[PDB]
């Protein structure tokens, strides 16, 4: 029966410092995890995750149906044709339990040239009224930069792990142009829980979200203390234990591509659990024109035949493909 994933807890604090050998020892840990199940917990990360959980719950539990329509992405509100990514993703009582709110780089304003050019995947964030949601926008924008900083350090880890200089990834991850996103996902408790909102896997497991690989370089994830995630291994799906003080880290398919699958993008899925919980990912995306030249650290000459891929085009394609495969979230 269903076994358990080895998901080590890695103290990432050296990645913020200047002790280079200590960084290498962290990089080894990241290497090992990335070659095993593909997941680890980043601990001693310096983010106030209790406030993140509190502020998010306050938002989710106070936003009204009226405000949800007002903020809705175009999948739910045809009036908002510019909102492909950022905004509110509504639940559908009786059919779809999950709901969420996604936002992008706060630097994407009307003044930004990618907004002026109408480049796909770039949007100006939408927000509820401040007086109705006091402090929320401020909180959420500062969270973006806090987790941006953690993620930059984790990217130093990954670079060192792969034999590169520590800025190999992080040089492409910049406040001015990153396509990274935060998604504040609510999974509700429902009694009765509608069967329409539950999918059944081939192996019989009841799921809220089917198997997939992440569309990201890496994913940096906070979750409530409710176990739900499973990672695919050759021996089948394995449960990932919850830890509501750590960040769960995994690679996305852009990392798999550029490393010739040396760091795979682990296939994972979300079990159905009837419990109120939070899932708050930060998808570490680069800039629209960023290109990382692939390499294969298994080969003496490090050479890959993999095509260098422009990140923005990879992202557009991946986000669309994920909706087609696993449904509009
Ligand atoms: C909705 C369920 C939930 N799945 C997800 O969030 C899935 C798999 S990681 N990812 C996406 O849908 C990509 C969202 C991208 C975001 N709108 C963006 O524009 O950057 C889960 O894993 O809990
Ligand atoms: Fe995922």
């Amino acid at each position: 029966s269903v076994s358990k994933a080895n998901v080590p807890k890695i103290d990432v604090s050296p990645l913020f410092g200047d002790d280079q050998a200590a960084k290498m020892r962290v990089a080894q840990q990241i290497d090992a995890a990335s070659r095993d199940t593909g997941f680890f917990y980043a601990v001693n990360h310096g983010i106030n995750v209790q406030r993140l959980s509190q502020k998010t719950k306050e938002f989710h539990m106070s936003i009204t149906p009226e405000e949800k329509w007002d903020l809705a992405i175009r999948a739910y509100n045809k009036e908002h044709q510019d909102q492909v990514r950022a905004g509110y993703y509504l639940s559908i009582p009786g059919k779809k339990a999950v709901e969420s709110f996604c936002y992008l780089n706060p630097n994407f304003t009307p003044d930004h040239p990618r907004i002026q050019a109408k480049t796909p995947t770039h949007e100006v964030n939408v927000w509820p009224d401040e007086t109705k949601h006091p402090g929320f926008q401020d909180f959420a924008e500062q969270y973006y930069w806090d987790v941006f900083g953690l993620s930059s350090a984790l990217l130093k880890g990954y670079a060192l792990a792969l034999g590169k200089e520590e800025n190999f990834f992080a040089r492409h991850f910049k406040p001015d142009d990153t396509l990274a996103s935060v998604v504040l996902i609510r999974y509700p408790y429902l009694d009765p829980y509608p069967e329409a909102a539950i999918k059944t896997a081939a192996d019989g497991t009841k799921l809220s979200f089917e198997w997939h690989e992440d569309v990201s370089l890496i994913t940096v994830l906070y979750q409530s203390n409710v176990q739900n995630l499973q990672v695919e291994t050759a021996a089948g799906y394995q449960d990932i234990e919850a830890d509501d003080t750590g960040y769960l880290i995994n690679c996305g398919s852009y990392m798999a591509h550029l490393t010739n699958n040396y760091y795979k993008a682990p296939i994972h899925r979300v079990k159905w659990v009837n419990a109120e919980r939070q899932s708050l990912p930060f998808f570490v995306n680069l800039g629209y024109d960023s290109v990382i030249d692939p390499f294969d650290p298994r080969e003496p000459n490090g050479k890959s035949d993999r095509e260098p891929l422009s990140y923005g085009d990879y992202l557009q394609n991946g986000l669309v493909s994920l909706i087609n495969k696993n449904g509009q979230t």
